[PDB]
């Protein structure tokens, strides 16, 4: 599913991400935009051989099991395929774990390079939320 901007804002709010660990909703919508362009099905292979999955591009070296990243931790205890669903609950729940792991949202390198320090509030402009 390719979400629309306000539809994704509304689903992420509903799953408790607005202000989760201090990060307002515009941060999470900006991260999904540049990580996956709002597409739940996005996968990207990494040079260490891991693959990043879904809307928030959660990586298989640490967070999910895809059966082909040797010696990866599966900290969200989820097959990586679960993160490509049209329903974002698995992605939001694993993201909540990731953002609590000591480095906040700097774990999403498109957030750090394209959203961090910008007016993220523009990402939820106009949405009935
Ligand atoms: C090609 C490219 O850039 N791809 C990225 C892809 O790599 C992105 O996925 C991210 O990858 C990085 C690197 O593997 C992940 O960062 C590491 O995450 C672990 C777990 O949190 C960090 O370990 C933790 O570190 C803190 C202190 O630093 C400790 O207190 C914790 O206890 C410790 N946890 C454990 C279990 O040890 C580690 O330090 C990070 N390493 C670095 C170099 O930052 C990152 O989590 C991962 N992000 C996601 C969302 O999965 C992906 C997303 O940006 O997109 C691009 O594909």
């Amino acid at each position: 599913k390719v979400f629309g901007r306000c539809e994704l804002a509304a689903a992420m709010k509903r799953h408790g991400l607005d202000n989760y660990r201090g990060y307002s909703l515009g941060n999470w919508v900006c991260a999904a935009k540049f990580e996956s362009n709002f597409n739940t099905q996005a996968t990207n292979r990494n040079t260490d051989g891991s693959t990043s999955y879904g809307i928030l591009q959660i990586n298989s070296r640490w967070w999910c099991n895809d059966g082909r990243t040797p010696g990866s931790r599966n900290l969200c205890n989820i097959p990586c395929s679960a993160l490509l669903s049209s329903d974002i609950t698995a992605s939001v729940n694993c993201a909540k774990k990731i953002v609590s792991d000591g480095n906040g949202m700097n774990a999403w390198v498109a957030w750090r390079n394209r959203c961090k320090g910008t007016d993220v509030q523009a990402w939820i402009r106009g949405c009935r939320l």
